[PDB]
């Protein structure tokens, strides 16, 4: 048996001093990075004056020949609005998908120009965000396809065939000659002769990146290989400086290019790069490795090292490598490369760029809760870094070949004068992007200008392949801080453009301060609370320290005991085994007798006043202290979760982060709300699931505790050890032993706790079937006041994602792989049903199956493991029984092979099952099993019906670029957590408050602002909880009441209309590149069980004020109290003689004495389907208490998370520099 | 239609143009249910007409118009109310219903 | 353009023929000018050969 974590994440090679200095700078504070760069970038006053003069001269020439763009002239000629211009370019794009020129022209002349363009599976406007950048310079993340359709109809009906003709010719020019140098390498090489004769050179980019499958990587490989032949044939011995070369992206050459898969990268990717480099060597052309995301930088250095030390490549100086000056590690990376060039004797071609992925790096660091960014946050810092690194490169031209890739004339001029008077071809060069840089460098290349060479980075590919690179390009030119945007801005003077970034930074009061408008990840929530911190699993120091802490966690003797108020109790003891390897004993659990569980409830009851008397601020301080303890102990907590619950390190980090976030969120919500009149319920039984064994465990207990309730904590029988450690942490944080008792054991302990007479409330997260048993237990019970015992029951999902033909397959597949198979599908939020529009289903399914087979399944104490085990052999048997049933029905089943090592544990391979109809599913299958259905676009509304028809309502995803489809689907889906253009497993506390409806939950949502109010007898007013909107049917009912003479009830109805928070619509603070929305909706149809006329009027007012319809108990005999209702109200009112037939309901209001309430509660619990959140009151309570029925529980919370960076960049961050 | 607004000129020609900014991303939910019902009955041309009406309807348009500072001048498209339908044929009635339901109206 | 340039004279007629004050006569002429320019622009944004007159 392998020792735990003995092979967790060993580095590719021992880290040299130079490599370690790189890693040390990864997230260095910005104020520490800049001073050395300012020193390195300093030049003499004479040079700065000469540079400014050169830069002014370049900028004056640039602005002098600056003519209007072709699209701008087209917009002008036909008086097009922006939407018309965008719609026209979308139409032209589509017409160019028609290959035959004569066929296209007939369609234009005879069909398109004559009105109905719509007549002639894929929205015309799928790429409108890109064309929007071209036309307007601004990025709109999604497409208003109804606005574009209207604009296209309007412009065609107004201007006819001539404007279509001009649009097509424009689009043809741009997509064939401006965004790419050519469609094919042969075409690009032909078009390169003109500028080569003027002194330019070329580096061709075949536009591959981010392989998703093995087949993708093979395709990109043979594309590079075939391009190298064509370029090498064309080079014809010109060599690596005068002649053309190629650029490659490592992400194109392997589907798992990541530090987590470093062994696969070195074993499988490296030989492919070597083979391409050997061919480049034989033709003697340059081969450049493009720089990509920050978490790939250091990994790529291991390939660069091996290649430069490989004797088979000796004699060739064409190996090239990009370094990104916006990165804090850039100068240290250059030190490493220069030293490698010295050791290997290879004159490495070093392309210095600023960096292409800035927005994405900001979002990723925020999402991951890391200490700082790996890039600068002020644009001028990148400029100083660039010039500092150019000085380092220019001092090493004997050993490297510097290549200064920039379109900034100030940057260029500074380096031109820095390099001095001695020049020869091969000393260094400049570089520019095809299309973007020729105006500037025609003022540089040639003995009549600055007589310095420029290599053009030349994209090559079809219209289809060009999109990703294009948005990344167009977003760059649109940012306010970009040189290209500023030189075109008339309000920007040449003096401002030639301003020296080195001197500007040097004179700042605080050198190198972070941007004021970009939050560090820790500060995402500002003054409200401190964000939890994650760990960077791409950082070798982190991996090394985590390796030791994980190993140490595996040597600990973890135990879980019945921790009663009086001290640990005796019981039956057994071992806890690693689900991924039953030979790995993780610890020992002593489980609770039903006698001791009943005793613990009595002890909690006796201790309840002492805990309620701890002021809310001090209870919240305990939570905050507990959060600090968990943050400090995260590495050890990771190791325990990894081994006890079969989680990967990434998932365990998120798990501990979520626990920390619960603690801090409920602490802050407490400080915002709880006062003397919000009395605790009493002893609360917290029953938690195995699959989030720390986070949900902690969240329920922390909420109950901070609301002033003593807690009986019953963890899932599978995962008691992490629960015991969380209880130890909470107790260390100051929660008294009498306020928090741990009762390990199975459902018998849970049931004994629920049944205990003093149990005042139950918080349950788990399966719907178990919640239903607890609901039945509680229906026997009333509080001492004669009211139902509150139950929060957060249960299963049957979560769908709908994908239309506008979505990007690579994005979809990544989000599907994560949503369906992360944690082996053992997330309640996990994707269960993928719904694919028929026209794209085959392509996406092929890509999905290819991605499936790149997953590594195994024991999770290895960083390379993607998917761990299922929790037990019983879970495995249950999942496999489902798979084989489906397989028996003839459904296509895709499964990846499991290594023999999995036999010592309980594993189910990630599985894809292709279904015919959504009704082929019957129950939640809690494992790594994705079902796929196809749908025709016209049946989208029916498909949403089908998703809703399961009765679940937890998470839901939609991948589309089209606003009409977003509006349609999100208005018709009924689920508590929605996700647009991203995965569906985000439940960030306070950002996506988490929890569903129907069979998925009673609410209120964990991690949201209504949660604590359920755990006290009188609910406070949550922060931000109000609405200016009044339900109109409530208003009509209040008027009807006044017309009937029921004046007091009409007043109560109007008060309910005002007090309702129906229509609340908020955006919650969170990471950049995401919009996180929180809204209060009607729950649905509320069952009303009245006893008196006034009671019925109050119940109806409460239900209508919160947007609901009602079914009124016909056995009340109160039909005559509701005669002659307004039609608006009658539409919402039905009478029910058979409650079971008229559901599902979404809640209930009950009026009666205590035994009437108990009887109705039993009848309601017997209704099929969803657990109902029931509120009961006596007639006298209704008369005395306007809040007898609390409106908090008559609305439904909906969280929506929209990935606004999905189009390829972040519009908000484009204005930040 | 309103004088001084974008629907006005279209009343004075035999085929109305699409006015500037005249669109909506919202689809009437009753229109959607009607299209599905027509689908179920096999009235494929009418169901297509219903879907097309649902998309081209500008019901729900909600714009701020340019004007003076210190004012917000808003322009919105709502249902008219109850529309009198005088059909002659079943297909005609389905088409009338599609047009009226797509624009939020009762009939 | 003509109504704008002749607004003072048009004001005088409106004041005496229709009982308007100077301020309201100014508003009257401005609105006429705005109708003219608005329907002109709306025409430039929309009308094509298939939008036949009544
Ligand atoms: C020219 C070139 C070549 C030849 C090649 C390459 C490149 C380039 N790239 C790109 C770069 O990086 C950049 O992005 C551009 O170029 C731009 O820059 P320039 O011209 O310099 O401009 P300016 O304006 O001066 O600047 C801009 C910049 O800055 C920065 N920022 C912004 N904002 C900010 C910043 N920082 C800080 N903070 C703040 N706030 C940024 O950076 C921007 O951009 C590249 N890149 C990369 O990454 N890599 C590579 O490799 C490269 N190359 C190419 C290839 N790839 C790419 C793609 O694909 O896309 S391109
Ligand atoms: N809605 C959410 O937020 C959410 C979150 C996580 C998990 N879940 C659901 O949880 C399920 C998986 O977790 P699980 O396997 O641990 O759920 P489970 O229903 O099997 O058990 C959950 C807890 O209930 C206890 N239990 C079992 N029988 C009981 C009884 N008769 N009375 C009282 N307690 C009893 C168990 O000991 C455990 O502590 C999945 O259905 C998943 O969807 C929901
Ligand atoms: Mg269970």
């Amino acid at each position: 048996a392998p020792a735990p974590f003995a092979d967790f994440a060993p580095p590719v090679r021992p880290q040299s001093t130079l490599r370690r200095a790189i890693t040390a700078a990864y997230r260095r504070p910005e104020t520490e990075c800049l001073p050395p760069l300012v020193e390195a970038a300093t030049q003499s006053k004479e040079i700065r004056d000469a540079a400014a003069s050169t830069a002014r001269k370049l900028i004056e020439a640039l602005r002098g020949k600056h003519s209007g763009s072709g699209v701008e002239g087209l917009v002008q000629e036909y008086s097009l609005s922006s939407q018309e211009g965008v719609a026209l370019m979308c139409l032209a794009e589509a017409l160019l998908r028609i290959p035959d020129t004569a066929t296209r022209d007939a369609l234009i002349r005879d069909k398109i120009a004559d009105g109905n363009w719509k007549s002639h599976s894929r929205s015309l406007f799928v790429n409108a965000a890109t064309w929007g950048l071209v036309v307007t310079g601004k990025l709109t993340s999604t497409v208003n396809d109804r606005s574009l359709a209207a604009a296209l109809t309007r412009l065609i009906s107004r201007c006819g065939e001539p404007v279509i003709r001009r649009g097509v010719d424009m689009a043809m020019r741009m997509m064939g000659e401006q965004f790419v140098t050519g469609e094919t390498i042969r075409e690009a090489l032909k078009r390169s002769k003109e500028l080569e004769e003027k002194g330019f050179s070329y580096s061709y980019d075949m536009l591959g990146e981010a392989a998703t499958t093995a087949a993708d990587a093979e395709r990109y490989y043979r594309d590079y290989e075939s391009a190298i032949h064509a370029i090498g044939k064309a080079s014809a011995g010109r060599g690596i400086y005068e002649g053309p070369g190629i650029s490659i992206k490592l992400s194109a050459l392997h589907p798992r290019y990541s530090r987590a898969q470093a062994a696969r990268v070195m074993g499988e990717l490296l030989p492919r790069v070597k083979a391409l480099a050997l061919l480049a060597k034989n033709y003697d052309i340059g081969l450049n490795i493009d720089a990509e995301e920050a978490d790939r930088l250091e990994l790529s250095l291991d390939l660069l090292e091996v290649l430069c030390l490989d004797g088979d490549l000796s004699g060739w100086n064409g190996m090239g490598f990009v370094v990104q000056a916006y990165g804090k590690r850039c100068p240290f990376v250059l030190d490493f490369i220069i030293d490698l060039a010295r050791r290997s004797g290879r004159r490495i071609m070093v392309r210095l760029v600023k960096g292409a992925y800035w927005d994405a790096e900001i979002k990723r660091a925020q999402l991951d809760g890391l200490a700082d960014f790996p890039v600068f946050t002020r644009k001028i810092h990148t400029d100083v870094s660039y010039i500092a690194c150019a000085a380092k490169l220019l001092a090493a031209t004997d050993v490297v070949f510097p290549q200064f890739a920039t379109h900034n004339a100030q940057t260029l001029a500074a380096i031109y004068h820095m390099a001095g008077k001695d020049f020869h071809v091969g000393k260094y060069e400049f570089q520019c992007l095809h299309g973007m840089g020729e105006p500037l460098y025609e003022e540089v290349v040639g003995r009549g200008k600055l007589d310095r060479p420029c290599r053009i980075y030349a994209p090559v590919g079809t219209h289809e392949t060009l999109l990703a690179y294009l948005v990344r390009r167009l977003l760059e030119n649109g940012a306010n801080s970009s040189f290209v945007h500023r030189i075109n801005d008339p309000k920007v003077s040449i003096d401002e453009l030639i301003a020296d970034p080195v001197e500007v930074v040097r004179a700042m009061p605080v050198v190198g301060a972070k941007h004021d408008r970009i939050a560090l990840p820790a500060e995402l929530f500002g003054d409200a609370r401190t964000n939890s911190a994650g760990l960077d699993l791409s950082n070798e120091e982190t991996l090394a320290s985590l390796t030791e802490a994980l190993r140490e966690s595996a040597a600990m003797k973890w135990t879980a005991l019945p921790q009663l108020a009086t001290g640990p109790a005796a019981g039956e003891t057994r071992t806890v085994l690693n689900p991924g390897d039953h030979r790995d004993v993780v610890g020992s659990v002593t489980e609770t007798s039903e006698e001791d569980a009943r005793r613990a409830v009595r002890l909690a009851a006796d201790a309840a006043p002492d805990w309620a008397a701890v002021p809310p601020s001090e209870r919240a301080a305990c939570l905050d202290r507990a959060a600090e303890l968990m943050q400090a102990r995260m590495p050890t907590l990771l190791g325990l979760i990894i081994r006890e619950a079969g989680k990967s390190a990434l998932n365990a980090i998120a798990e501990v982060r979520e626990a920390i976030d619960f603690l801090r969120y409920y602490a802050e919500q407490t400080r915002r709300t709880l006062g003397p009149g919000h009395g605790p319920l009493g002893p609360i039984v917290c029953i938690s699931p195995w699959n989030f064994p720390l986070a949900i465990f902690t969240g329920q207990i922390a909420a109950a505790l901070v609301a002033g309730n003593p807690v009986l904590a019953k963890p899932a029988e599978e995962t008691p050890l992490i629960a015991a450690e969380g209880v130890r942490i909470l107790r260390e944080a100051g929660i008294p032993a009498s306020a928090l008792q741990l009762l390990p054991g199975d459902g018998r302990v849970g049931a004994a706790l629920v049944a205990a007479a003093e149990t005042a409330g139950v918080m349950f997260t788990g399966s719907t079937e178990v919640a239903r048993l607890i609901q039945a237990q509680l229906a026997d019970r009333l509080s001492p006041a004669g009211r139902p015992i509150p139950l929060i029951a957060e249960t299963g999902g049957q979560n769908a994602m709908i994908v239309d033909s506008s979505a990007l397959a690579e994005q979809v597949v990544g989000d599907v792989i994560t949503s369906a198979f992360d944690s082996a599908g053992q997330r309640c939020s996990a994707l269960r049903v993928l719904c694919l529009q028929e026209d794209v289903a085959d392509r996406i399914l092929t890509m999905l199956k290819g991605a499936l087979h790149e997953l590594h399944i195994g024991r999770t104490d290895r960083l390379s493991v993607d998917v761990g085990p299922v929790i037990t052999s019983e879970a495995k048997d249950n999942i496999e029984k489902h798979i084989e049933r489906m397989r028996g029905l003839g459904r296509k089943v895709e499964q990846i092979g499991l290594a023999s090592e999995t036999g010592v544990g309980t594993f189910v391979p990630p599985t894809i099952i292709e279904l015919e109809k959504l009704s082929d599913l019957q129950r939640e299958v809690f494992g790594p099993v994705l079902h796929v259905i196809r749908y025709r676009r016209d049946d989208l509304d029916r498909l949403v019906d089908d998703v809703n028809a399961t009765g679940y309502g937890l998470t839901f995803g939609l991948h589309t670029r089209l606003d009409e489809t977003i509006a349609h689907v999100t208005s018709r889906i009924k689920a508590g957590n929605l996700y647009i253009n991203r995965n569906i497993i985000g439940a960030v506390v306070g950002v996506q408050p988490f929890g569903g409806r129907g069979l998925s939950g009673t609410g209120p949502k964990a991690g949201g602002p209504l949660y604590l109010g359920r755990l006290v007898t009188t609910a406070p007013v949550p922060p931000q909880h109000s609405s200016v909107h009044t339900d109109p049917v409530l208003l009509d009912f209040a008027k009807w009441l006044d017309g009937k003479g029921a004046r007091a009830e009409a007043e109560a109805a109007r008060n309910a209309g005002s007090s309702s928070a129906l229509g609340l619509d908020l955006e919650l603070p969170g990471p950049v590149g995401e919009r996180n929305l929180y809204t209060l909706h009607a729950r649905g149809r509320i069952l009303l069980v009245p006893a008196t006329e006034s009671g019925l009027y109050h119940q109806l007012a409460a239900a209508l004020a919160t947007g609901n319809s009602v079914a009124i108990d016909a056995a009340s005999g109160l039909q005559a109290s509701l005669k002659n209702l307004p039609q608006t109200v009658g539409l919402r009112v039905s009478w029910s003689k058979d409650w079971a037939a008229d559901g599902p309901f979404a809640g209930a209001l009950v009026e009666g004495d205590a035994e009437r309430i108990r009887a109705v509660n039993k009848a309601i619990a017997a209704l099929p389907g969803p657990l109902l959140l029931v509120q009961a009151a006596s007639s006298g309570e209704i008369a005395r208490n306007p809040d007898a029925y609390c409106l908090n529980w008559l609305v439904e919370e909906v969280s929506a998370s929209i990935n606004t960076a999905a189009a390829g960049g972040n519009a908000s961050l484009m204005a930040i520099g």
